[PDB]
């Protein structure tokens, strides 16, 4: 089963899941064994602190249960695991709002403009009608790209001159996503950290803006990180939610990685749900993350 997610999480599955069966193979527990597993978690980009809270609850269950092979780990490390996503599995629900507001931030380079496409489409298809906003208002290949794409795709795109304020330019989206009934609006930000504090007091000034106009928007603070940049995503999330209040976590190019134990991290250190996983380039490589879906795939013998 899930032969699709296996093959997209292959490279992962080398240091995590299936990959600690050939480590715990004829060796018996003892201090040297949990010193090699930490060794295998961190270099599978799960992190100090979540490794560590891993490797503690695995040495006091196995010591009370009193198991001797390192074999007889592998169910409890699976179990682990999965509650640490099972703790962020929470779909993205964007029903019965007049729009419903996705405020998307991020750097840039890691998908946020193609999710932000992809997401378009898919609530096209489940019958919604759409809109985007142009936030990053000093990049102007950024915002003729976006133009370009809604004008493809025929999608409304609100968009000012290059250096224009974005809190005006999503302000101005918001009564042009009210006036034409427009379900989902998605508004894009800019990705630029170099200066820490003026981006995130931009953002602040951004959600500031939203609630004069509806107290509800954003409806969702949506971060997008890049699972191939290991820790980076863990950074990066930890600078925008310290600054904004994250509400959901889309997480892309876990295929093609070996970098995919970062989501542990993720999930473990902010406890934001994870939405979607970027397992691909077609739209509907954008999935809805399951958890149950992701441990069975990473954990399958
Ligand atoms: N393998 C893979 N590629 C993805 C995934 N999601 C997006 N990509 C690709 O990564 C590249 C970057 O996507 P993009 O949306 O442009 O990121 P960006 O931050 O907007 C780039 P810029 O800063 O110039 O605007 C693209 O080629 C995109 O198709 C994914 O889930 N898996
Ligand atoms: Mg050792
Ligand atoms: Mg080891
Ligand atoms: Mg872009």
């Amino acid at each position: 089963g899930f032969a699709r997610l296996k093959r997209s999480l292959l490279k992962t599955k080398e240091n995590l899941g299936s990959g600690f069966i050939s480590l715990f193979r004829g060796k018996k527990i003892d201090d040297d064994l949990f010193e090699e597993l930490e060794e295998q978690l961190l270099i599978a980009d799960v992190g100090v602190e979540t490794t560590r809270k891993i490797i503690t609850n695995l040495t006091e269950g196995a010591s009370r249960k009193q198991l001797r092979d390192a074999e007889a780990l592998y169910g409890l490390l699976k179990e682990e695991m999965g509650e640490i996503l099972a703790k962020v599995d929470e779909p993205l629900n964007v029903e019965g709002k007049a729009p419903f507001v996705i405020l998307m931030v991020g750097v840039n380079g890691v998908g946020k403009t193609t999710t932000i496409g992809k997401l378009a489409r898919q609530f096209e298809q489940q019958g919604k009608s759409v809109m985007l906003a142009a936030g990053d208002t000093f990049r102007a290949a950024a915002v003729e790209q976006l133009q370009v794409w809604g004008q493809r795709n025929n999608i409304p795109v609100i968009a000012q001159h290059t250096g224009a304020d974005s809190a005006s330019v999503i302000f101005d989206a918001i009564q042009a996503a009210k006036a034409r009934n427009i379900d989902v609006l998605i508004a894009d930000t800019a990705g630029r950290l170099q200066n820490k504090s003026h981006l995130m007091e931009e953002l602040k000034k951004i959600v500031r803006v939203m609630k004069k106009l509806d107290v509800e928007a954003p409806h969702e603070v949506m971060l997008t990180i890049d699972a191939s940049t290991g820790q980076n995503a863990v950074s990066q999330a930890k600078l925008f939610h310290e600054a904004v209040g994250l509400t959901g976590i889309t997480l892309t190019k876990l295929d093609g990685t070996a970098k995919g134990g970062v989501i542990f991290s993720v999930a473990d250190q902010f406890g934001i749900p994870i939405r979607y996983i970027g397992v691909g380039e077609r739209i509907e490589d954008l999935r809805p993350f399951k958890a149950d879906d992701f441990i069975e795939a990473l954990f399958a013998r």
